[PDB]
């Protein structure tokens, strides 16, 4: 990853919290940022709770890409750019849903981008 010692402390109270609504471990984390995407709701629902919680998507798993860019460093957003014009708009059955179409559309696309912590 490009993301920094510091930025585990920031999302701390958010990550925690988002882990016990839904039910999630780290491992399903881990799972995550080594590629391997299932549909499974306690992992599904903490994607979207982490990114509802720093803004990155509206009350419908919409993304605002604009914040989305501004989080990856400069030297990603050409190729990030790319990527969102693949992937975007959301789609799915719900928002957890989106959120997993969304990540596997990232993931198989440019795994570099993709920003679950
Ligand atoms: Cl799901």
């Amino acid at each position: 990853d490009w993301v920094p010692p510091e930025v585990f402390d920031l999302v701390a109270e958010d990550k925690a919290r988002c882990m016990s609504e839904h039910g999630t471990t780290q491992a399903q984390i881990d799972d995550v940022d080594k590629g391997n995407l299932v549909n499974e709701p306690s992992i599904t629902c903490y994607m979207y709770c982490l990114l509802e919680a720093f803004s990155l998507v509206d009350d419908e798993a919409n993304v605002d890409e604009d914040i989305m860019l501004g989080l990856l460093p400069d030297q990603l957003q050409e190729r990030a750019q790319s990527v969102m014009g693949k992937c975007l708009p959301t789609s799915g059955s719900d928002n957890c849903n989106k959120i997993y179409n969304l990540a596997k559309c990232v993931q198989e696309s440019a795994p570099d981008v993709w920003f679950v912590i």
